[PDB]
């Protein structure tokens, strides 16, 4: 009933081609993660395209850039293995929390999370590691 209407309407809102339009404190966020000088210099100029789609029962997230191209495929709320763009081998869970799509990565006893939300048609991504928070805005292409 309302459960399937919530899950279908939420996933539908996020499924699009998203272009990065704005970044805030992403450099600090990469520094808190332990991303070195070399990669950070690339990461601060790289303009990603994020494609979110439904491929069967799975939700797919493709991050396309001149640095590295990543692709993750998952069932909502079911843990999966993920090798990140900065070569961290995580145990990750992508889930729904109200109007938010929450991505939690765990590796080496550490934890980082990315919260994606739709705000006035834009996708706002909040990246958190400890006290360090970054905000990235995306628009539909
Ligand atoms: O979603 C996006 O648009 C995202 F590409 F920027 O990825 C991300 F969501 F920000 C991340 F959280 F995945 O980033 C990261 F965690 F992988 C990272 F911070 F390590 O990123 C990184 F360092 F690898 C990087 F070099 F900056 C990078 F070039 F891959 C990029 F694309 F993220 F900027």
């Amino acid at each position: 009933g309302r459960e399937n209407l919530y899950f279908q309407g939420m996933v539908e809102a996020f499924c699009a081609t998203w272009k990065l339009t704005n970044s805030q404190n992403f450099d600090e966020y990469m520094k808190a993660l332990g991303v070195g000088f070399a990669t950070r210099q690339v990461g601060n100029v790289t303009k990603p395209t994020v494609i979110i789609s439904q491929e069967g029962d799975k939700v797919v997230i493709r991050t396309l850039s001149t640095f590295k191209n990543t692709e993750i495929s998952f069932q909502l709320g079911e843990e999966f293995d993920e090798t990140t763009a900065d070569d961290r081998n995580c145990k990750s869970v992508v889930s729904l929390d109200g109007d938010k799509l929450v991505h939690i990565q765990k590796w080496d006893g550490k934890e980082t999370n990315f919260v994606r939300e739709i705000k006035d048609g834009k996708m706002v991504m909040t990246l958190t590691f400890g006290d360090v928070v970054a905000v990235r805005h995306y628009e539909k292409a």
